[PDB]
């Protein structure tokens, strides 16, 4: 049968503002911070698919009984591989710094087939209604959609402290692999890209933040709150190899930021997510959101 689950990618959203739609026109769901999965749930069998296209059913062993309520149906699933963490918000450094006791959660948003029935032309109003059939009063866990039109959607969004919205046009198709103008996402937090340049001991305290520029980094501050147990003990390994007597900011710390300090190498990229910029050129109310070993320090330029 010709729906090719192996060859399907997920679709992608556009970086828009949600406040001024109306619910009669859009679906307003929360945003995950997770793993992006398509899921084929074939009469309980479980097999997983990367965004980038791969099978990586043996990545989450915890989702193998994904389909336990489901053994008499053959499905493709869209949706959010999640970790929550101690607020219950889904983490991504939790996510990906996760292990054995680690609990992953499978948030699902879309159905792509259902029982023979391939639904890329079927409307997401209708796709999502098929949704709800399937998963009722089932472990198939289906987020709702928020209520209210945009602004009420985004506000709730932000008092659960979910990462922002994303609104699907309700008579829209779905187009694997397609950024489209009929998802629109719109995020609460702005988010910046940092390179590591020394870090603190409560072990792992914070990071010192930085900027490349001309004659070093910039400081851009200290991170130290969404960092927990396993990831640390990971930074220590990674940080290791780095240290460094040479500090690499373009000015010598001020000494309450260089209190305590080891420096590293400028080679970690790391990312956070923050309000906004001091004057001075500091992140405000920085975060931890995770590390970035797919980018290198000289493709770090303030966002
Ligand atoms: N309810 C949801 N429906 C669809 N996608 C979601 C949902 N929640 C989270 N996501 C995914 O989380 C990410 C949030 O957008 P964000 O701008 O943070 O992503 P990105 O990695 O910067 O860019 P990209 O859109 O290329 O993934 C998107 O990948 C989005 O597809
Ligand atoms: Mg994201
Ligand atoms: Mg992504």
């Amino acid at each position: 049968s010709m729906f090719e689950f192996d060859n399907l990618a997920p679709m992608l959203a556009t970086h828009g503002t949600v406040a001024g739609l109306k619910a009669s026109q859009w679906a307003f769901e929360g945003m995950w911070d997770g793993y992006r999965l398509l899921v084929e749930a074939d009469h309980g069998a479980v097999r997983l698919r990367s965004r980038s296209g791969r099978d990586v059913t043996a990545e989450y062993p915890q989702l193998r009984a994904l389909a336990e309520d489901l053994a008499d149906h053959h499905v493709v699933l869209d949706g959010e591989a999640v970790v929550l963490d101690s607020s219950g918000v889904p983490s991504f450094s939790q996510m990906q710094n996760r292990g054995r006791d680690t609990r992953v959660e499978f948030w699902a948003f879309d159905l792509l087939y259902l029982d023979g029935r391939a639904l890329l032309g079927t409307r997401y109003q209708d796709r999502r209604k098929l949704l709800e059939t399937l998963a009722n009063a089932t472990s198939l866990t289906v987020p709702e959609l928020l209520p209210g039109d945009g602004a009420q959607a985004f506000a709730c969004s932000r008092k659960h402290g979910w990462e922002g919205v994303i609104a699907k046009r309700r008579d829209s198709r779905y187009q694997p692999g397609r950024r489209c103008a009929s998802w629109v996402k719109d995020k609460h937090w702005n988010t910046q890209e940092v390179v590591i340049g020394g870090w603190r001991a409560g072990g792992v305290g914070s990071l010192l933040m930085g900027i490349p520029g001309p004659g070093g980094l910039q400081f851009a501050g200290r991170v130290g709150t969404g960092l927990s147990e396993r990831e640390l003990a990971n930074l220590k390994e990674m940080l290791a190899p780095l240290h460094t007597d040479e500090s690499p900011f373009d000015v010598p710390l001020p000494a309450r930021d260089a209190k305590g300090i080891t420096y590293v190498k400028p080679a970690l990229v790391a990312e956070v997510r923050y309000s906004e910029w001091t004057p001075e050129g500091r992140l405000r109310q920085s975060s931890w959101r995770g590390l970035r070993p797919d980018k290198k320090p000289s493709e770090v330029v303030r966002e």
